[PDB]
């Protein structure tokens, strides 16, 4: 069991192709390791105002950056999520329901973080960044579903979609609450961008008896979802269905990060474009799938073994 | 603990899960017996049986001659043993009359007997064990009684499965995989007699779940008009009701049956199946909430005796 | 093991009697809590508290203000814990539909404690323990409603004696002559919340008596017009009662009274006593009689499907 | 581990849990202290006080003195302690102003001390502990205010029973069949200062209950128009509610008072209980959600100082 | 690579759960052991006519009966499919095309066979059989698409499809033909069906030098694939598409396999229900997978290693 | 104890001083973060950091971009924290609304780290601590806000020294012979983010600082008619203050900086330094003072119910 603790806590860490918690409470589950690999790179439109990245324990995403490049349409966010990869749920518009494609019976995270490096020559390489991680009480109205494909369209038939904040909760909502009071956060720390590469922020648990979240075939909605006519993004009103999907996507045994960046300003001038990081999420899970999937096959036993946002990278 | 025990162990068997998840906790053994057969009307198709972690739910048995009306498949209840809901429809709600508040299974099983004479022992079965993410649309309210009229005030209730997940929905599509499933065997019907199929827990860590003493429902639970099930859609309070009646810390079991077929007739009549269903409960008991037996006493004294 | 243990003790409580003279027995513990005053009538006259080894009864009392209609006792039973006898006057029988085909007592007792205020709390109390000779004619049976109506259909009976006992029978010779007897006692009853009184049993083997499902009776059983209580005759019938309800392996305790006077006016009320009675019970249960309420479908296949 | 401890205990009080069920948490102490006594429409029948494992609610105690306008019983809260939720009915939603993210008990209970001069010291009391299956519709919330006016807004709620359980409903059965509740105990008033009743936990894995900052409702929460409470019916957000308000891994206490009368005149004033209520919380708390009292300075410098 | 030789020629064979030919052909590809276990009886219509089942190499069907107690609605014979398995192809009907929705990119097949098994009483356990192994030249409008679902109801959106031949080949094409004329076959034996059970029926190939078959992923078809109103069938006729599609799901470097049986008759009668067998397909696979597929990620290095219908199972 | 140890420890840091002077006192970690750029003002001349054992200034900044209206220096505090006074001008004094008894300092210092690309990374400094006898005419009170308007009801303040001590004053002269002060060191800017500078205590016995609840003024501080800063004449009354706010059993720190100028155009836009300044306070708090949000309830039960 030493390589499943070595990937417990350290999400990069190559011990192991087949990461699991040894508690006992997935027996025969199955390891997936997603990771993902992007640059995030503050963009004209944020100006000097501070941006963010957030790192939360939805089900298929990496992480979600505040006011970067890719940010599609009119949305001020982009969703970095993991498809493609047996891990992410739909829209199945057509029967109006989210649909559990891959058929995952239960599900919850090994461990999951992230590591950023600079990439701008020496005489652009300013900026800083705080960075802190907390255990807020989510409210569905707060969080929304996104395509994974981060795009200026309609979520369409059959569109992959994960688990986001609404974007203006970075501007005047929860997460610039956070932002505006991070050294009262638990695992405050800061530094300058030059030096962030050193750094490894992961997800913490908040317990030591992470239960599975479970998920249906078919998790139909009504009215209370509702799908923009111009973005690929839903909304949700605090309604109890919103509620139970929140609760299936959302795993609240983990807390989040926020890292607050005060970049060097994109403003188009020369050499004025902006801070350029490197960015390496990864997502451990563990899985139980329904006989009807393709992925049950795999399925492995697991057999019970007997505070601060980064750590030296 | 790390998984729960054989129901049909000749050894000695722990009443509970030992744990301290239940404090104070009550064991109830239910047990079932009876002969089942296959009907006429499936003709040379297999029949299904099916074990599932829902309260007072011995089995449900897909087209066997007790089917009812016009429902292609039989439930077989443990309501004499005191672990069913029952429905309340005057006050329109399923109700917890047995005022139990928590439960959770301590060991679930069946073994089934061949009951042919000797130049009718032919058939052959497969089994195995699978953890299906339930949607509640699969899912129904039957009456124990298995019975062909509507459900009716205080008939006691079981969830299982819409008898046409057999059929065409995900347990025909688990029957069709059966070899690729965990668990998996196979075997001649004369041989399944040596057999005691036991379900699985999915996790160590096994909470009970809990139970209103009334649980009230609208318009998405549906009573049908002359069979005696009720239909679920896929909202909130459905969810709510399979969360309290179905235990999704267990896997469920399949059998699939190629019987003996029934046409109804001497030398071809099926293949009878000796069934023997155990679901042993652990119970976390309310106080008790119907009186009208007790006499209750006024506790106070008398100033003075009724006489003057 | 030799004698039976403190009810109340809190140290170690045995459910059973580990003589091996119960084979696969159930314990039954009843407990009856309740507040007792000495009425009008009695004036300034003893008033008494009887303990007997009776099939279901806490206790008897002497005169106190819950006397139904004409009768000068009041009887307290432990019915809600299905450990009694019902009448079955259709029948013209003692109807045992708890279904208890043995039973003997693991301890017995009352505590009690003066519940007056300080400036009324004067009185006192004699206390023991006896093994009289009981002929039939001195016992009867009372219904536990302990009300001022005849005795109906099913109505819930326990075996207690005829409430002139008290006063010019047996119970009256025996508290004539309390310090003649075993385990005499006296004391202030402001100080009674100390005492834990104990039935003792008079052997060290105690053998279960045994009951009918129906016991019939004929006219050597009067049932009162207008009172809740049959009287007996000494008749080989009633004694053959008698040895079923009266458990004569036990003593019983006579605690005799001598209170605060109950005038009825303020600050002469009586002496209030807080009952603390319990029973518990060694049972050998025969199977249930009554099946009314259970499902009970034909263990056979049908040959066909009903819808044929 | 296994059960939670005593919170009046003088000896080694852990502050946690030490289960790693709630990591960094941090301890939060309520106490209540205060004197109640039964008023006088209640006249000679029983008074309860119920301790229920609700967030932020000290006890609910059933016809005292101090019941609100037209309601039968009085909540007392621990709002000042800050765990609480309040009502936000400008956004028609329960406010999780105190960023509670998660919470769990440590210990809670009451003592009670009986505070009427010698000559007034009667009565007695039965208290058990129970493990009720409770229904949202037998919930409400209610102003800790315990006031005569309707529920404001940012007015502190705690969730209690609605009153008329006391006197029909679940509590009034379950006060009627004490005994054959767990822990079940009776004794005098004059006695009852050396009793530390304690809530008991159901499970040794006691997991705690979530909140969120907002909790919009419907029309399924209706307020009074002229009391300081709000009503429920059986509907999917009301049990969500329930869920996150009334820890149901932990059991409630029921005490049945039979005080001395409370006619309003001199020396038959009721019985006068100083009660000493505490709640011991282990609390996951979450970002600060209101700065308005902050200062919150731009955290980049200025390129140039502002006279200029 | 010995257990490689081993389960190759011999489908019943459990050396190695990674079976791939070893002949550098498909470097880095993707095994897969797809198993099917179902019960054969002559149905009632057939009366004393004979039955048979044919095993063809075609992708991801096991096998096909004609009269089977299975056939649905109007059709004569039942296909048994390897469904959720990630080697079929399905009906994107709205785009009107065959999709290659699991996106293999090339496929072959390292082996495949039956073994039956008698399971009547003593008293009822007579019949016979016929088989041979044989190289027919196809055409497309002799072959078909089924859907694996074997149901009796018209081919719907995302329905699994497998490329079976049309029913009425047994009653009067080339299976008829080839059934009567069984004796002049390769590989030609004959038996009771009480011990057809000691016999294992492999497919073998025509070639020493098995070349992959490719697939698109979108295969789209204007009318010459007819799509049956009442019926799970799609009909081709000969045109260029119907040629191309038979290529890229019919593998022609193998040879089928037919069995005629000549069973105890099912007339309803007590004593007389037919003969069942209890029927065990193996089809073993080699794939290569295209890298937006789920199952691209467990591929693997594939390096080069340096004539009768039954055997002895 | 000796030394007060490194607020910066990687290490785990004691959070008090172990002495017992300051008995069940409680830990305030108060830390700041920020960006501060000198002002194009200054020009080519140094600037300055001062950290003092000041109750809740993190520092105060001679001549950056953010000092406001004619003050020539910044003052930054950690009033967010709850570790300042504030201005009651309605009662004319200084408000202790936190209600602090008892104060000192665990440990202090500050962390900078210079923020410009590689081509603008120029600069140097020089670092010392110093004891110097304070007069309370070098004094002042700061708004916390550091904002261009003047001291107004309810503002937080802190205790700083005039800017002109920077240019002219006690400041100036330290600052001009740094090499033969105690801890000298000088390095470039480039180099300053390896360093932690940390206040040091005078004196191994470190008595709290004690703050009433209102401090009252009269004419002796003079708030400023533009400026947010009250000047201090040298008077019984306000050394009282001085002694209050300001730590004398600990040295200060100067920081001396020689930034690369800051014309306000491309290039040339000074030496930005990141700063995080923290202050762990060791705390014993009087009672709350202000209850306005809680319910206080009268303890004492009405004689009877509201209602009648």
């Amino acid at each position: 069991h030493s390589k499943h603790f070595s990937v417990i806590g350290n999400p990069f860490s190559k011990a192991t192709q087949q990461p699991q918690i040894p508690d006992g409470r997935m027996l025969e589950s199955l390891p997936r390791r997603c990771q993902l690999v992007t640059e995030i790179r503050n963009n004209v439109t944020v100006g000097s105002n501070p941006t963010y990245i957030l790192v939360a324990p939805s089900l298929g995403l990496a992480f979600q950056a505040y006011q970067d490049t890719n940010v599609p349409g009119g949305l001020d966010s982009s969703v970095y999520g993991l498809q493609n990869r047996g891990c992410t749920v739909r829209a199945n518009l057509s029967a109006t329901s989210i649909e559990n494609y891959n058929d995952i019976a239960k599900w919850r995270i090994v461990s999951q973080g992230i590591n950023l490096k600079l990439n701008n020559v020496e005489d652009e390489n300013d900026g800083w960044y705080e960075a802190c991680r907390f255990q807020h009480d989510w409210t569905p109205d707060e969080l929304c579903l996104r395509s994974t494909e981060n795009d200026a369209s309609t979520i369409s038939q059959d569109e992959d979609l994960v688990m986001g904040v609404i974007s203006s909760s970075f501007m005047n909502g929860a997460l610039n609450t956070i932002g505006n009071n991070m050294v009262e956060q638990r695992g405050y720390e800061s530094g300058l961008l030059k030096n962030i590469h050193k750094r490894m922020f992961q997800l913490h648990n908040n317990t030591s008896a992470i239960r599975p979240k479970t998920l249906q075939g078919q998790f139909n909605y009504g009215s209370e979802i509702t799908f923009s006519g111009t973005e690929s993004e839903a909304r949700f009103t605090d309604v109890p269905s919103n509620r139970q999907l929140v609760d299936s996507l959302w795993h609240n045994d983990y807390d989040c990060i926020l890292i607050k960046l005060y970049p060097r300003e994109n403003t188009g001038a020369a050499g004025q474009t902006g801070s350029a990081l490197i960015v390496n999420a990864i997502q451990n899970l563990e899985l139980q799938y329904s006989p009807t999937s393709d992925l049950s096959t795999y399925h492995i036993a697991n057999k019970r073994a007997r505070d601060a946002a980064g750590e030296p990278f």
